[PDB]
């Protein structure tokens, strides 16, 4: 598709089976999710967002599906106020902006 | 342009006759700028993001060149870690997500 920003960018996305709403997002290096079970190992990861730095859990090589897209990749856990697809995953599914 | 996200995609921006390097962000609302001064009134708002919320001075009717295209809108001024253009610019230069 091609997605206008006149609202919030949500897509369905599915994980673990689940389907969940997240948010496409360019000003995200990393993949941010809200807790939830995984299979694997985990490392942990510091990230900084607008308000500070937060500890996470990362999982690496996970199966997820965005908007219909299939993605495998390095999902971080924890608490954010939105799930957010960061570039990491927008890459895979062959995301650009465009103006 | 087409703007791969491959590493950050971060323009220069004219703002307040200051030349800053900010963030093309479809995860932010609104545009999010580092301490500066602008002209005109202000009043205090409390966003808040991954880390927790942060108070912020809100601009509007404030115009802004975002690589080389012209918009007008509001703009928060605050401790923000990175500058951050977001929908409320995003969508007056005709931005796009595009997979
Ligand atoms: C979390 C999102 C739902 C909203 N944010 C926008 C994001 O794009 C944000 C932008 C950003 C980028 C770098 C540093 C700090 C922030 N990136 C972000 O946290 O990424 C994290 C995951 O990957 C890592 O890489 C980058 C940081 C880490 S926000 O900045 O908090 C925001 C909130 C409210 C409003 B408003 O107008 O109400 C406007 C903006
Ligand atoms: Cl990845
Ligand atoms: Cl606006
Ligand atoms: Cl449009």
């Amino acid at each position: 598709p091609q997605i206008t920003l006149w609202k919030r960018p949500l897509v369905t996305i599915k994980i673990g089976g689940q389907l969940k709403e997240a948010l496409l997002d360019t000003g995200a290096d990393n993949t941010v999710i809200e807790e939830m079970s995984l299979p694997g190992r985990w490392k942990p990861k510091m990230i900084g967002g607008i308000g500070g730095f937060i500890k996470v859990r990362q999982y690496d090589q996970i199966i997820i599906e965005i908007a219909g897209h299939k993605a495998i990749g390095t999902v971080l856990v924890g608490p954010t106020p939105v799930n957010i697809i960061g570039r990491n995953l927008l890459t895979q599914i062959g995301a650009t902006l465009n103006f």
